[PDB]
Formats: structure tokens, C-alpha cells, sequence
């Protein structure tokens, strides 16, 4: 049982989720002093992110986020083992104050955060078993700002309102994961971490794409109001917001990165 | 007991601090979305800060910071009460990062903080009494950044050679503790909040001051490296860096700030 306001909130988390409490933790501020360049990062290739659009994928509101589930088909070339897709999810923070970024660059949050999370199938049979297990997922970030209207995350944004509650689920239509991401991906920050919510495994190979993407003021409204974190039936409803972790220390190491200028 | 670094760092103050984890917790991210002019903060009067240089004051470091001890003649006027100081410390980072502020400026870490902490001593007999009270303690708060040489900041400084390990401590000729402020003192950032080490008491009217002050990089580098958490004997000792907390969730509130945006 855990929140992001509140008695439950994150600074409580480390009370029923050691891990919480415990090495490698994300997300971190993305800063010079801790950059370094590493000439050897390559490019990440996508395969399988262009998704059937006459199949379809379970968008769920897990009381925490809304996760689309995505076929283990999908899979990141350019790590040292084959990780294949899990679920996506976002971040976001609230209409009174619209950063809620998970990880941030040089201080500042963005409006909100994608994760596109990922599973080592050569080493797991899925997710949930790599989960809490050496080197067992991989998770790209995609930050989001305030622009021009994104049609790619309105694939998912449209169908926020069968979710509201807790325990919704609504098929979502195939369609190109790609496009879910920015700019030049070739250029990114890469860094060992952790899941950013409970039980906060130290088993994330991060990679936080440089180049943010953008969604209107409309998109990201419609995010930051359409979901709840509790079931229909519960009697004390708990807004979808905020739903974003601190920045964690990060002493005595480094974040590598894909780009030296 | 806690720190800043490993299992009793930070995300597991709660547990043994149950505030740590509860409301109004500081420090926060100064940033024009939770901030609002309010007319009605007027100028602090710093009264009884020149400190009298026929008198010495204890200087210690406490396996946490260094610290001061201040005289209940030195206060505050302006506040509904009258708050008397009790004494002085800093938080800072490391040579590597050299970025401990523990309150940020539209997400801008500064180099460290001095924070002067006092107590109602209209309602309360004693600092210790009063901070688990309401309305019970008043820390001003001075942003630091590398610069210039600072002479009166080097008042305390010059000492830390001398107060390396835990529990060691020195004495400190009066002076005039106004001189570690910075300019225009009139312009602040207001709000309640608490204290940021354990135990996190929900009980602290911040003033932080705008406009940092300046500190060589020198003597940034001496209060980096000078101290440590553990004692002289400690076959094993732990430096004392990064004694900052990480900012925390600061929602459906503001800051009020004495100067207009
Ligand atoms: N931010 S993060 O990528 O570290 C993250 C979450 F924030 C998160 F909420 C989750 S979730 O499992 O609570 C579903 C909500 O999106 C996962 N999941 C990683 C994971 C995937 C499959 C099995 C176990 C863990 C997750 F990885
Ligand atoms: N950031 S802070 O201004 O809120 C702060 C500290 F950082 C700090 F280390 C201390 S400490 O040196 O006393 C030991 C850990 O709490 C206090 N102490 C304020 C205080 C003074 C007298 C009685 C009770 C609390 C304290 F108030
Ligand atoms: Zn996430
Ligand atoms: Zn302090």
C-alpha cells in the first residue's frame, strides 16, 4: 500500500519496501557534473514497436499510472542482452503546477515523463521474474513538454476516460510505438537505477532520450485530470496526480552519455 | 541515528522519525508556480546579532554539520512572536558536486546554506521545548554560491581545521552574525514547512532570503573536506559531504515572497 501524497508517500516507502531506502535509486537529476561522455554508447534499434493496428493492446489504470501492455515481440537491439517490451507508462504532475518529470536536466522538471519498459528475455521468461533479478530490465524515458499537438500520444490520451478508476482496463488499436519517441535517439543519458515506484528493484538499465517530445496544453491537461488512483466504489476518491518521484541522491558516480557536445 | 548516504540515509529517516514522513516537510524548490507576492512581509529586525567579541561562542561539529551556539539575546522582531536564536549550522555537497543547498531556486542547486535557527521564546522556555510545538521555531536561511572571498563567513571557517572529527569543538569571538547575510534582506521567500533533519518536526516558519552570498572557492573546498561524521578514533571514517536533504513534494501550497516577480 503506497501513494505519492500523503502518510503513504514516498519518503514512507522504504518502511514496507527496503529497496526504497537502498542503493542505485532513481530517478536523478541529469547534470554536468555528473555527465560523462562515452564513445562507445551506440544507437538503440526498435524492433517490432510498429504494432498491428488489427491487433490491439490492454490499457490499464493500475491505481498508480495507466500502463499499455506490449507484446514481448517488441524489443531494444543495442544492449549487451536482448530486452523485450513490457508496458509503457507516464508521469505527470498538475494543473497547478504542470512539471511532473520524473528524472530532470540540469534542475528543471518537464511536464510529464514516458517509460517504455522493457524485460531481459535472454535471461528471464518475463517480467515480473526479471523484475528483482541482475540486469533484469531496461527502461527508456522519454521526456515531455508544452507544444504542439502530438497524434501520437493521443492514440493512447483518447481513451483515458475507460479507464478512470482503478481496475479499468480498455483495448487500445495497434500502432507505432516509434513515434511515442523524440528526436535523434541516437543522442541519450544511460545510467544504472532502479524501478521508480515499490518495491524500487535496483535492476534498471536506464536510458533518458536527450531530446524531449511535445504535446499541447489540451493533452496534458486531459492527463492530469481524467484519472483517479482509487477503485469506483471507494468511498474517499484519490485524484491521479503527481505521480512522480523525487530526484534521488547520486554520489560518487556517473551518468554516461551518447553525446559530447 | 542517521545520515545522509546508505540504509540510514534519507528515504529511511521515517522509520525511525515517523515526521520524516509526514506533512509540511522541507526543504522545497523555490519556483515561480508555488510562489505569490505578499505585501504584508515586512523586514525582519535582527536584533542583539553583533554578537559581542569580548564573549566566545561553542562551535561543534556533531557527526551531522558544524553548528554554533548562539545567545537567547540574539532574535528576531517582526514575526507574531518574538524567536530567539538558538544556533547556527550549514549543509553543503562535495568537491566532485559542489551543490548542497538544501532549498533550490527554479530547480538551481546553490553551492551551500546557512541556516539560523531560533525558537518562540514568547511561548516556549527553550529551543528543545518549542519544536515539537506549533508555531515554535523560525530558521532564516542564506543561499551560498562560490565567489568571492568572504571574511565574516571565514569567522567560522577558520576553525574547521580544528573541529575535523565528532564531538570536537571550538570557540568563536563574537561578531556581528548580521554580516553573514546577504543583500536587501527585506526581499524573502516565506513558508511553513519543517525541519529538514530528523525528526523532520512540522513546526518551522522559513524565511530564506533571496539574494545568495558569496564564499571563495577556497573556502567552499575547506567546508567540503574538512569535517567528518565520525570520531577521531574511527578506524573507519566517513567525511562529511552532502549533508543536504533532497527537496520534497510541495503541492496545493505556496510561498509567499516579500519582493514581486
Ligand atoms: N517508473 S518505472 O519504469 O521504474 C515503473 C513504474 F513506475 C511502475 F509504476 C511500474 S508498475 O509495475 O507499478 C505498473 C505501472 O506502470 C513498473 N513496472 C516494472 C515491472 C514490469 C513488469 C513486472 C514487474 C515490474 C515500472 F517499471
Ligand atoms: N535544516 S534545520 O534548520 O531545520 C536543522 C538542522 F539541519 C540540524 F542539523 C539541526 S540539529 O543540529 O540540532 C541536530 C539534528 O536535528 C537543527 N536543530 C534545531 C533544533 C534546535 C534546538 C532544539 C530542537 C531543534 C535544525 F533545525
Ligand atoms: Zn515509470
Ligand atoms: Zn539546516
Amino acid at each position: 500500500k503506497w501513494t505519492y501524497f500523503g502518510p503513504d508517500g514516498e519518503n514512507s516507502w522504504s518502511k514496507k519496501y527496503p529497496s526504497c531506502g537502498g542503493l542505485l535509486q532513481s530517478p536523478i537529476d541529469l547534470h554536468s557534473d555528473i555527465l560523462q561522455y562515452d564513445a562507445s554508447l551506440t544507437p538503440l534499434e526498435f524492433q517490432g514497436y510498429n504494432l498491428s493496428a488489427n491487433k490491439q493492446f490492454l490499457l490499464t489504470n493500475n491505481g498508480h499510472s495507466v500502463k499499455l501492455n506490449l507484446p514481448s515481440d517488441m524489443h531494444i537491439q543495442g544492449l549487451q542482452s536482448r530486452y523485450s517490451a513490457t508496458q509503457l507508462h507516464l508521469h505527470w504532475g498538475n494543473p497547478n503546477d504542470p512539471h511532473g518529470s520524473e528524472h530532470t536536466v540540469s534542475g528543471q522538471h518537464f511536464a510529464a515523463e514516458l517509460h517504455i519498459v522493457h524485460y531481459n528475455s535472454d535471461l528471464y521468461p518475463d517480467a515480473s521474474t526479471a523484475s528483482n533479478k541482475s540486469e533484469g530490465l531496461a527502461v527508456l524515458a522519454v521526456l515531455i513538454e508544452m507544444g504542439s499537438f502530438n497524434p501520437s500520444y493521443d492514440k493512447i490520451f483518447s481513451h483515458l476516460q475507460h479507464v478512470k478508476y482503478k481496475g479499468q482496463e480498455a483495448f487500445v488499436p495497434g500502432f507505432n510505438i516509434e513515434e511515442l519517441l523524440p528526436e535523434r535517439t541516437a543522442e541519450y543519458y544511460r545510467y544504472r537505477g532502479s524501478l521508480t515506484t515499490p518495491p524500487c528493484n535496483p535492476t534498471v538499465l536506464w536510458t533518458v532520450f536527450r531530446n524531449p517530445v511535445q504535446i499541447s496544453q489540451e493533452q496534458l491537461l486531459a492527463l492530469e485530470t481524467a484519472l483517479y488512483c482509487t477503485h469506483m466504489d471507494d468511498p474517499s476518491p484519490r485524484e491521479m496526480i503527481n505521480n512522480f518521484r523525487q530526484v534521488q541522491k547520486f554520489d560518487e558516480r556517473l551518468v554516461y552519455t551518447s553525446f559530447s557536445q
